[PDB]
């Protein structure tokens, strides 16, 4: 990895409509800060109703019939995306170090996986451009029937912090392979890199108003898109509550399409069977992983009890050397959590732990004065019915729950309102294939965790969301499929 | 051959009670209410009221039905299509049974019922069956050494809310992707018609149907189909009716434990006549658009724009055509109309009626009262509508026909989509540019060139913008009935 | 299983075309016999190249454009394949009654296995008729541009005689469904049950001249449809030899479209963490099965070195066990092979075994005196270089293996011009992955073999054959693509 | 357009294998021509089986399991095709000059649509490198049933001279997405350009044995390929003559799978109803483009008899005018033929034309002392059982046939061997839709001809060909499946 700048320069922080920069219709700015040291890195336009209602009517008249957006070649949608992720590898380096800066996470693994992970989905998605066909359908009667793969129209796009730039690449990747049209409202936490991207987005070439970003607070901005008459679809992700805000939003407004990636509490199941060091290191990461704030965190590791001492002994020494520091420090593991606010949930969490009967086995505390970080935190013994099992912590909090038999473990991970991940670690085939096939969880992960790809699909069972995001299935949501059914003269096979 | 059988005019009513575990069960509340021959106005009979302890019951059997391991969930997905098959053989069995009963309780003419209704719930059920074993999953190309791939599960317990204006068909249309993909359904069919629909769940049984897999909670809305929209173990609800109720589920999901939603909702479709277009066709075509199933289709062409050079020849047509047009009862075979389904449409129409002439639309026929017993409308037609009349925008959903003159291509392509609503629309011309063009530039689920109300198992149906979300038929009727699960396997070397 | 007739009476025993019955035009016949008793059934008319021109012609008519068989709705074609379906299963027990007496597999097998997955087969391509959709196209520039999936035509279909029913099945199925038409010809050692299945062809409504059965031998009859001007696309299953035969006839003739499905040598591999119990009757099972007359037959049974006598003597004694007799006894495993050119040719091969030092462990012989009934054999410590471990014996003779290392035997197992099926029994998953990724094969099992369903696609790699039968990629052969592209005054997203 | 180099240099001239240029075996080499001027550009290494064994070896070592070109990611695969995508655009300018030295067609075209197509092929396909997916299969029984696309390994590759860098594109961008080797005989007449691409497919980085190139003669090198016994699949494209010969050669050989591209003798079809300007001008294009040199020619041109006169006239006004001359002067709308052989071969078939009783109306002729410039030919009041009526001619020859009804023009339009393609130019919806159901070619245009696109197959009906090139369709024959059932606990939905 380039050595980063830790303190690289802003050069956007205002609000993305019609590929130009504007300040709130209101003047009024906020400030973003840095997690790792508690200060304030700039102020940013804060967009509101106003402003969203300007971004909507520039996307609306971007999406309109003849204009340069629709009368685009699909395979130029393709040209632009691949173009806007040379662009984005170009700057990777400025761009790995803004995103560390403004979320916490560690330079290297910005550099590494974030940024290498948004270069992969937005190519993928650059070469769906042109393959999502629509059909033609053997109807009865004397017709040819066929249908359009249109797109949806005008959406909304709602983000949380803890991926900026691949949360900003997962959502624009699929929209605009299919032509679609975006206002896009990034984490009041971490604006700063989404907004660059804005200009890169005009670098490369995509017209006026096909993607328009509106920086600032949720139940303003965000609800102002959510509730918008004139939007068309709207895909959020971010937490279960707010996931309720948006959805009784959107039946209350103009019922508009909706998705939603919500939390977890996945299930991570180590059998006895299984090889303990991968286990013990692929458990680690499962769960602390950016700083444990990670949607699909492997927050419940079930072991089983043969296994179960061994384990424990291992998971606690893995998190007691896990590096806590300066995110732009090459040893650096573990980075703040992103503000004030997760630092306060969390610690709130550990304390609820230790309250209900878990066994607090390391970490627990603050590990620092300045800026968000907390030590690693591991609780043994966890029951289902605690807090700390049931409820998404999104910090560096392990629960090692310990189950008998294979059945039983099914029933108990299955037990919960999420289901986003799971994963089974095993070395039997009949095992992985009985777990895979009854766990009741959007992806599971057999002998590993958190593997993503942009090709295979992502997304929740139960409360955990709807619909699917990445691979193929990712383009569904943003298409409206029109059925076109012509009289003939004669129909013949 | 399209003959039909002499119907039994006051067939014979087997079930009325709530079905849950292939069993019949009174209301927890011993309650039950009336449903009424529209053709009289007069009740046929008492049917059990479920509500919310009702469909709890319903819930927890669609659940126990689910579970891992039952025979629904072991069952050979060839299977389910040999069950699917088995209740349409059922249907056909009770054909003429089944379309009298349709008939009375809803309204529509036998014929209709016989010919359209039941021959469409036949094709929907087969063409699901055979979907049953062949909605596949994929592998796929992940980067590293791993192994990875898509399973298509159930989504689980579906709740299915359906209209009276199609009680079979809407039916079918919710039951035929749900089972084919293995879910398990708690249905609540309209307080209007629940008749059939009742009798249908007695062939599932026989069928031979797991006991739980299907469900049928027959009741109000506010009552029974509110509490299945906000049941906290219902995983996705799918919805047909007005837009208007259609917010009020949305926001019962969003409130209570997220489920997935889909909606089908009203329309205010525009049919379209270029002045190059076949007189005959045209004329005949958008009378049907118009006055099918007694105006009571949510895709009706309700704003039929005619090109001023036919406009005056389309109109003197269409007039003739909608004076002759034979209301009566349903069972007569010269009846093309029968009554509406209830006295509140009923009123509502001519609520609507009454407008348009106050607006100053030209009531060119019909305009009032067929018969004093049951709720009969006539035909009515108006001439020289213009967009901001109330008749012009909102649902009427009876025998009501609006006609609007214009000039150009551009400005019928603006007015036509120049609507909230988006579920179909129609061109009629012989010149092939003109019809992609408009194809292409109107906003609406379906287009049809030269014809109206062309549905078929195989092509997706649903709505642009508030007319719904989601399809229903073909392939794209298995999406929201599927739940994606991603599988991803360290492998030892990933070779391609 | 219901009981059988066991002397069932023939109803059709001569060439149909346009759905009515014909004599020769030769007026020859031709004797079918009994495989148990050697006797003849009777006589069937040997239709020849004049007759299958007649074949070809009513096909052709059939096919015109505005025709009823090109005019029918898709989804009739369902219904009308579904009524076949169900004409057969009520005539189920005499069909899997005259299966045995033409064929000499056993009554049960002929009613449990091949009648039914005959049902499955028909009932599942039944769904198809109607959902196999062609594309709309986002083409560059102002066009429309879309996909008709059109019937490849005239197609001429030539099957084997180890399966008679199910591979007439294999070949209506796809073909019906998407709207093509058949000329047929089946093996002249089992033509019965396919022409009486023509019968209920009629019954169920098929119009005349969608579906033509030539009775007759190969070099005539067979040949006269492969090098037919006339015919659209030739599928053969048979012999490897033969299928260069069909290829160099298509290429010297019309050029039309050709599919192949061809022998195997296929490897059924035992890791010595298999399931010793189940390993041993699957793998019997893998090579005895249907008289040892299966292209998929695990003729190549490699054991890991750990388990290699346990195994070998475990294996014996289940061959000395399985039961050969009448096929129509309720005992009996193994019927009589299905000719006396079947019948010498594994003589011939079990010679060869014990001529090249090949370990005879049990049977080799002849086991009845009359029929052509062979005893279950099995060579032990077979070598690659062998006769027996190279060349398809098509018999009731097992090649045992011995091998030591994974990658030797992917080695040994691909070192074939074979490459059909393949199977491996082991408990381990990351060896399951790695051997099924591996191995150069059409189908592999896992833990598992011969296990076929309508919905899965089974053909061969190398010279097993080319394309694939079954599933949803058994329509590709039979669809000719159009692409229809359209110039539109203004194209649109 | 950038102005060419009229003569641009030669580099590559030899035999590529391993990312490296070898002469050929026997040492011995051949001309290649300008057609322009008749001059020799270069010697070119002549190879023969003994290099095609070469370029094998090397293509069957590439695709060994566990080789780089194996074991890298599907999306890797896609980044190499289009970084060589990126390299022919840098180098565009050079080789669509060096195109127009070697192949006669004016350098605008090969600069505004050859290299334009080649670039937008290579793209296209480099999207659907990682999106190919297979199937999970819900199979009978306690079974999990899945399917892999795998390569189909060794793919021989034989190509003409008509679009040299298209043709290269058409093959190699599915082949490569795909994950299959390449072993590519280019034509004799115009081997430089495909030469040079492989030096840039050296430099993108596909590892050695990937792609090689073997220049040299047809029954010599090309033979090689279709008869030898370690290459998997072949695809041509060419003479309707030399498929019959490759077919015979695979099935001779060693069954490997065949999928061939051949001539047409398309009918373009103008109703009464036609705008007349935008016909006359679409007809002349279909004919004459690429010096007459296209499989998909419009080379029977059927006007309706009530506006025969004028189109006849408005044609030959056109054909008048066209400028033929140095491709290298921008007003050059047709260059010379590729060689004095079908230079002979056209202006053989113009003394049949007129020798048949066809009516000359203008052209017929040479057009230039130097070269092979033949003067833009029309012949008028053609019937369908003339020479030129029926053979392909591949040259400046026009032919215009007069109808009067819908059912006659199906008829006759259909009363063909052929069937590549086709097109209808008409106002009227019914009469579009009619035509372009009933006309039995590959690709069907409505009011437009000649109109191709990445996205939408291309392939023959009856012996045009067979299989398709080009869109999603493109990669099923580069690709084999594997099937692979395993046995499970218990299978739930
Ligand atoms: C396989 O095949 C071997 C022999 O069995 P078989 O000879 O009965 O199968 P085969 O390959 O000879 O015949 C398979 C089918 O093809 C037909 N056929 C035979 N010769 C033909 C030709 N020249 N052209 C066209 N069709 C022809 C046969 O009639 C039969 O229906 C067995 O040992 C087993 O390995
Ligand atoms: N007998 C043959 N076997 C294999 N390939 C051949 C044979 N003859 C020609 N070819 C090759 O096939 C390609 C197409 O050639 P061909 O069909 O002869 O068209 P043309 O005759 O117009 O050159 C060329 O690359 C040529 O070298
Ligand atoms: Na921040
Ligand atoms: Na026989």
């Amino acid at each position: 990895v380039p050595a980063p700048n830790q303190q690289p320069e802003v050069f956007c922080n205002q609000i993305f409509i019609n590929n130009e920069w504007h300040d709130a219709v209101s003047r009024k700015t906020f400030p973003t800060v840095n997690p790792s040291t508690g200060e304030v890195i700039c102020q940013v336009a804060e967009g509101d109703k106003e402003d969203v209602d300007k971004a909507v009517k520039a996307a609306r008249a971007a999406f309109q019939l003849g204009s340069p957006w629709r009368r685009m070649d699909a395979s130029h949608r393709g040209r632009l995306l691949n173009r806007l992720a040379d662009l984005i590898e170009r700057d990777r380096t400025y761009l790995a170090a803004l995103e560390t800066l403004d979320n916490g996470k560690p330079y290297v693994i910005s550099y590494l996986v974030d940024l290498d992970m948004v270069l992969k989905c937005l190519r993928y998605y650059a070469g769906w451009a042109d393959k999502y066909h629509g059909k033609t359908i053997p109807i009865d009667g004397d017709f040819f029937s066929y249908t359009r793969h249109e797109p949806v129209g005008v959406c909304g796009q709602i983000i949380p912090w803890n991926f900026p730039l691949l949360m900003q690449a997962w959502k624009l990747g699929p929209a605009l392979a299919t032509g679609n049209v975006v206002v896009m409202k990034v984490a009041e936490q971490t604006p700063l890199t989404a907004l660059y991207v804005a200009n890169l987005i005009k670098e490369a070439g995509f017209p006026p108003g096909v993607v328009n970003i509106v920086p600032g607070f949720g139940p303003t901005a965000g609800a102002a898109i959510a509730s918008h008459e004139d939007v068309d679809k709207v895909a959020f992700t971010g937490s279960t509550e707010i996931g309720r805000v948006i959805q009784v939003a959107a039946g209350s407004s103009n019922l508009k399409r909706v998705t939603l990636q919500l939390g977890g509490k996945s299930p991570n199941i180590i059998m006895s069977d299984a090889d303990m060091d991968w286990a013990v290191e692929q458990a680690h990461f499962a769960l602390f992983f950016n700083q444990g704030q990670s949607c699909s965190a492997g927050s419940r590791t079930f072991v089983q009890e043969d296994i179960y001492d061994e384990f424990v002994e291992r998971s606690v020494a893995r998190a007691k050397s896990r590096v806590v520091g300066n995110p732009f420090d090459s040893k650096t593991e573990q980075g703040p959590q992103v503000d004030e606010t997760q630092f306060k949930k969390i610690l709130g969490y550990i304390n609820t732990g230790k309250q209900e009967g878990a066994k607090l086995l390391c970490g627990g505390g603050i590990a620092a004065d300045r800026g968000y970080f907390i030590q690693p935190t591991v609780f043994g013994d966890v029951q289902d019915g605690m807090t700390i099992a049931k409820e998404e912590i999104f910090g560096p909090v392990m629960q090692i729950l310990k189950f008998k038999t294979i059945e039983e473990v099914v029933g108990r991970a299955n037990n919960s309102t999420y289901g986003l991940a799971a994963a089974v670690f095993t070395k039997d085939l009949d095992k992985a294939n009985y777990l895979s096939q009854a766990l009741q969880a959007g992806t599971v992960w057999v002998n590993c965790y958190d593997v993503f790809g942009a090709q295979s699909p992502f997304g929740g069972y139960k409360m955990s969301g709807s619909g699917r995001e990445l691979g193929e299935y990712g383009l569904q949501a943003y298409t409206e499929v029109k059925t076109v059914t012509v009289k003939v003269p004669q129909k013949n096979s």
